[PDB]
């Protein structure tokens, strides 16, 4: 648990081009002696949290833009602080990218979006719409091929058709977004998701195709469509064949909406090696000569140094990425994209395989999607009120009934248990000594060892929740009200990512008000 002064570790995903970034690894070490190692781990952007918040992992971290704002919250990110004439050679959409909370939280490299990669020998014209996939796919069977393969095991490839007649992840109005009014079970969704499942059912798609699967059916000539990156154009060029890459079909008229990602390089708050990894990252990687090792090893995209990027961008293939980026929308960086992610997964992958109906299996995706935000919201009120005296008059926004009525049944049953359990709740409180705002960030990994550990039921969350209420009355007689919304916060994480899954399976807090009706 503790990372190694004088070298560098970087973790990069193994579909990027890890070995040209180990050859800029080798000019970084022919100047300073300083040895870098490059390593791709499977599921690097779930063990990164996990070894970084014990003090370990890798100095650099490469992923999209989207999970970063995840990492910051939880204090795992160094801040950047680049001088006006490196931040100034870097688009500011890219910077804007890896902006949290006022803060820079790590290095742009380059800009990401799906295309429609087709076999021009099989398909000279690609299809302009979705619908027109199915009588495609019917041709070139007669053929002995298939019109179209991709990735379904990751949301992120049927995103675009999921958003194109309106599925969306969190709104975005007057340049800001509203994190509680989430899109993932209206009627565009489940159109673009009923789209992909009859695919499916019509025996164009196969549910367990994977990214592999695809990318050799496609680099073997047998599909005459996939849907990929950058990165994935090496192995066509290896692969001879006479590919396009353009833009993703309509789906009712309307765009394919792929989500856009920012490759980006966030430096460990637990490294030793920051003034190295700053110089790297800046004066190695973020050079021409840098990103062209990369990109000569798998494709970047559009990169976010500007100089590199006027000459990549006359490449069609870069224009019909950058064509379809335009269509799409940059991902959002807040730390609930991680739960979104997962709950559209499971969503896509049940409906694929008919585990559950496309209705079912996106109302799921819709209660996990909310639930951190929702949580929030009554256990907030529920210990201000109960800490004041007075309850909050602000309106509860989406999903309203549900908050309001999850808020009523928790003052009854919660009131309750403060009151049998006063004993016990006076007895810990005193022995956890909390002051201060400090104290209560301690708190997180205790909460989470308790109350992890044993049976799930609602009257757990309940006690959990009741002694945050018993705690935050103190926090306001000692003149510390301003702890109150950060132990809100700290129980909301513990209890959410502790019980995700049960908590969607009880149809969120609307079980919570069901299982102590009357
Ligand atoms: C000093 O002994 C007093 C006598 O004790 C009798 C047994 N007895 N009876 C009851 C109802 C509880 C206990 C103590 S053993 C469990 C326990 C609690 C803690 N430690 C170290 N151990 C402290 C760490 C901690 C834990 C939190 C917090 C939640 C909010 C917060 F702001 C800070 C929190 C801080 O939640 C855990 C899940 C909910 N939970 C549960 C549960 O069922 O999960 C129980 C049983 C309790 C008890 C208490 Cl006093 C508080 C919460 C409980
Ligand atoms: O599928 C959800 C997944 O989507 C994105 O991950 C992309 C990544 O951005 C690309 O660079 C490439 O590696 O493919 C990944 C999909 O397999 C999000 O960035 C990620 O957080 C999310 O889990």
């Amino acid at each position: 648990g503790k990372i190694e002064e004088g070298k560098l570790v970087i973790w990069i995903n193994g579909d990027k081009g890890y070995n040209g970034l180990a050859e800029v690894g080798k000019k970084f070490e022919k100047d300073t002696g300083i040895k870098v190692t490059v390593e791709h781990p499977d599921k690097l952007e779930e063990k990164f949290p996990q070894v970084a918040a014990t003090g370990d992992g890798p100095d650099i971290i490469f992923w999209a833009h989207d999970r970063f704002g995840g990492y910051a919250q939880s204090g795992l990110l160094a801040e950047i602080t680049p001088d006006k004439a490196f931040q100034d050679k870097l688009y500011p959409f890219t910077w804007d990218a890896v902006r949290y909370n006022g803060k820079l939280i790590a290095y742009p490299i380059a800009v990401e979006a799906l295309s429609l990669i087709y076999n021009k020998d099989l398909l000279p014209n690609p299809p302009k719409t979705w619908e027109e996939i199915p009588a495609l796919d019917k041709e070139l069977k007669a053929k002995g091929k298939s019109a179209l393969m991709f990735n379904l095991q990751e949301p992120y490839f049927t995103w675009p058709l999921i958003a194109a007649d309106g599925g969306y992840a969190f709104k975005y109005e007057n340049g800001k977004y509203d994190i509680k009014d989430v899109g993932v079970d209206n009627a565009g969704a489940k159109a673009g998701l009923t789209f992909l499942v009859d695919l499916i059912k019509n025996k164009h798609m196969n549910a367990d195709t994977d990214y592999s699967i695809a990318e050799a059916a496609f680099n073997k000539g047998e599909t005459a469509m996939t849907i990929n990156g950058p990165w994935a154009w090496s192995n066509i060029d290896t692969s001879k064949v006479n590919y396009g890459v353009t833009v993703l079909p309509t789906f009712k008229g309307q765009p394919s909406k792929p989500f856009v990602g920012v490759l980006s390089a966030g430096i460990n708050a637990a490294s030793p090696n920051k003034e190295l990894a700053k110089e790297f990252l800046e004066n190695y990687l973020l050079t021409d000569e840098g990103l062209e090792a990369v990109n000569k090893d798998k494709p970047l995209g559009a990169v976010a140094l500007k100089s590199y990027e006027e000459e990549l961008a006359k490449d069609p293939r870069i224009a019909a990425t950058m064509e379809n980026a335009q269509k799409g929308e940059i991902m959002p960086n807040i730390p609930q994209m991680s739960a979104f992610w997962y709950a559209v997964r499971t969503a896509v992958i049940n409906a694929a395989s008919g585990r559950q109906t496309v209705d079912e299996a996106l109302k799921d995706a819709q209660t996990g999607s909310e639930l951190y935000r929702q949580s929030l919201e009554i256990i907030s009120r529920y210990l201000r009120e109960q800490a004041t005296g007075a309850a909050d008059t602000a309106p509860m926004g989406a999903s309203g009934a549900t908050s309001r009525k999850a808020l009523e049944t928790l003052r009854r049953v919660g009131d309750g248990v403060q009151r049998n359990h006063e004993t016990a709740f006076q007895g810990m409180l005193r022995k956890l000594d909390i002051k201060n705002e400090d104290d209560v960030k301690s708190l997180s990994r205790v909460m989470i060892h308790v109350f992890s550990d044993g049976v799930t039921n609602w009257g757990r969350i309940v006690t959990l929740i009741s002694f945050g209420a018993f705690v935050a009355k103190h926090l306001k007689t000692i003149n510390q009200e301003s702890c109150i919304e950060p132990l809100a916060e700290s129980i909301t994480d513990v209890l959410v990512r502790t019980k995700r899954d049960w908590l969607v399976k009880q149809r969120g807090w609307d079980g919570f008000v069901e299982f102590f009706h009357v």
